[PDB]
């Protein structure tokens, strides 16, 4: 192959099994922790969101 690289041997029965429990595993980790974050950034959103309130000036100066 590649760089001569040696061709890869047949996998085993137990070899596979593995590879389906490994295969779950990285499912798993697949997880972005940014959704969690996400979640409590949203809630606090809304607090900020209530705690924004900013009227326009009515002589129409900016500060």
């Amino acid at each position: 192959g590649p760089l001569g690289s040696r061709k890869i041997a047949q996998m085993t029965e137990e070899e596979q099994f593995a590879l389906a429990l490994k295969m779950s595993e990285q499912e798993a980790r697949e997880v972005n922790s940014q959704e969690e974050e996400e979640e409590e950034l949203l809630r606090k959103a809304i607090a900020e969101s209530l705690n924004s309130c900013r009227p326009s000036d009515a002589s129409a100066t900016r500060s």
